[PDB]
């Protein structure tokens, strides 16, 4: 329950290609070739409980064009693992 916006880099360069990855093994889209990400990205942190420290993962939204075309992806990020789930990829959309 906490959101801050994140500046671009390599990091977040590297989450819209884990996207567009993950999206391309999916199909729903066809082919997408990853171009890049870019402003606004959100991060938000997800808490084991409500007002207390303990963090379970955290959760992106990133604004990613592939194909020349933008999309909205979110992906989730376990705390403990590392582990990266693909929860929506959405588009195109209108640039922010």
């Amino acid at each position: 329950g906490e959101w801050e916006i994140i500046d671009i880099g390599p990091f977040t360069q590297n989450l819209g290609k884990f996207a567009v990855d993950e999206e391309n093994k999916i199909g729903q889209y066809g082919r997408l070739t990853f171009n890049k990400v870019i402003r606004p990205c959100m991060k938000k942190t997800i808490y084991e409980n409500e007002g207390f420290r303990e963090i379970k993962g955290y959760e992106y939204q990133l604004y990613v064009y592939a194909s020349d075309k933008l999309f909205r992806a979110d992906i989730s990020e376990d705390y403990k693992t590392r582990g990266r789930k693909l929860l929506r990829f959405n588009g195109p959309v209108p640039p922010p």
